[PDB]
Order: structure tokens, then sequence, then C-alpha cells
């Protein structure tokens, strides 16, 4: 039985399940424009709500969305604003400190979106620029490391979330745009002018997004788990990576061409929770 101070008490005794999400975490958990938040991270939010309701024995339990931001996020976690997200979030070591994370549901590079006819081909060609990102995250810190330690004297501009950011470039506040490659790729997707940007440099880190819950809670992160486990491994999480990755999306019905990776597949053969920071 659900132990006091745990999730699935808050949940019993409240009688509703907060689902962080976000709002420009494209496609991963993001809204459509046709009144829902959905994505790739999102459809395993949905699943683990199933598995809390099957739980409780509550099938008629409340579920309320409350949107959160990369900066938010943890502080919004820890007082219980929310239950658990299902986003774009980076497992890292650091992190476990302050939060809990699922098995590992996707991986990401961090690298730039920039003007194809501009002249940022890489990193390098960062100097002495306006470089976008935002709040929050991992590229944020890595960019002001990098800004420091090679000093590159770069002008970081930092917006509150990833749509806000790519307007900044797009508006030519910025000449690019570090964020998660996968991120990057779903904010063009929703561009004036998609075609015009394109994804460069090698990339900083190699980061793996999990659904993020509180610490100290073993019994709602193996509720979590078990239920990804078996979406992985079923092939449920492929066939969601092709919904997502490999076909027109909202809410411009344009495509992400994107392919999954034989890490990928391999992790939805034997699901793992591994920070890869
Ligand atoms: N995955 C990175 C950036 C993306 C995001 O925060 O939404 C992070 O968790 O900081």
């Amino acid at each position: 039985a659900p132990a006091a101070g745990s999730t699935l008490d808050k949940i019993a005794k409240n009688g509703v399940i907060v689902v962080g999400h976000r709002e420009s975490s494209v496609p991963f958990s993001y809204y459509d424009n046709q009144q829902k938040v959905v994505g790739y991270s999102q459809d395993y939010s949905n699943a683990i709500v199933e598995a809390v309701k099957k739980k409780l024995n509550k099938p008629d339990l409340q579920v309320k969305l409350i949107p959160i931001t990369s900066q938010n996020r943890i502080p919004l976690l820890q007082n219980g604003t929310f239950d658990f997200e299902c986003g774009s979030t980076t497992n890292n070591v650091e992190r476990q400190k302050q939060a809990a994370f699922s098995d590992t549901i996707f991986v990401v590079g961090t690298r730039l979106l920039t003007k194809k006819g501009g002249d940022i081909k890489d990193f390098a060609d960062l100097k002495g620029k306006a470089v976008v990102v935002t709040s929050g995250t991992t590229s944020e810190v890595l960019l002001n490391k990098l800004n420091e330690e090679q000093k590159m004297n770069m002008r970081i501009i930092s917006a509150k979330d990833h749509g806000d950011s790519f307007r900044t470039l797009e508006s030519g506040r910025a000449v690019a745009f570090m964020m998660d490659d996968a991120l990057l790729a779903g904010e063009r997707a929703k561009a004036k002018k998609p075609d015009n940007w394109d994804i460069v440099g090698k990339p900083q880190s190699q980061e793996a997004y999990g659904c993020m819950l509180r610490k100290d809670d073993p019994q709602f992160k193996k509720l979590m788990d078990d239920t990804i486990a078996q979406v992985q491994t079923s092939g449920e999480a492929e066939k969601w990576f092709d919904k997502w990755f490999k076909n027109p999306i909202p809410p411009k019905n344009l495509n992400m061409n994107f392919e999954l990776s034989d890490e990928m597949k391999a992790l939805f053969k034997e699901p793992n929770d591994k920070a890869l920071n």
C-alpha cells in the first residue's frame, strides 16, 4: 500500500493526478492548436495516467494538466505543484539530487539552429555573436561554460521557452539557437519558412530524456518504469516514434523526417534509466 508522503498517496488523498506538460517541446509535449497537449512523450504520460487509475482502482480519477517550463519544473515538482511530467527533460546526475527519472524515452544531441544562407556552420563561428538559448536548460549551462572557458564573447539571450527562443532567431535578434537537436527540428517545423533553417555544429553533449517525478518515491517510479517497459518492449514505442517523427504532425502538418537510431532500438529492447551525463 502507498506509504504516506508518496505520490500515489498524494493522488489518492487529493482525488486527482496532476500531470505537468510542456507547451513548446515539439514533437514531445506541446500544444497542437486543436485544444490538446500532444506528443511522443505525452503518449507515455497518458499511459502512466491509465496505470495510475488501475493501480488505485479509481476509473474516474481526475486528471489535471499543468504547463511547466524548463526553468520552473524542479521547483514546481518539489512542492507538489505537479506529480510527474514526460516531455524533454534531461536526466543527469546533478538533477538526480533534486528529483528522480523514469527509464529513458529519447536521446538527443545539443546543436545549433541557424539560417541556411548565413555564415554559421559550426560552434567556432559563434565567437562574438548573439546566441539564444532557453532558460533553465542544459544547453544554457553548456553555452555559458563555453563562453567563459573558451572566451567566446557571445551575447547570450535567455528565452522562457523553445518557441520564444526560435522566434528570437527568426526575427534576427540572434544568429543561432542552441538546443537539443530534436527540439530544434520541432521548432523549425512550426517556422514561417522551415527550409530557411539548418541544424549545424558538433553536438556539445549527448543527453537522455526521462519522465521526471519526485525523488525517494520508488513505488511511483516503478509504476512509471513498468508502464514504459511494456510500451517499449512490445514495439508500441517505435509505433509512437513513427507517428511523431516520420509522419505529418501538427500544428502545420509538416514532417520531422527523423529516423530511430539503433541506440534507441536497443534501449526499447531492454529499458533502463541510466543518465548519459
Ligand atoms: N533536455 C534539456 C533541454 C530541453 C528542455 O529543457 O526542455 C534540458 O532538460 O535542460
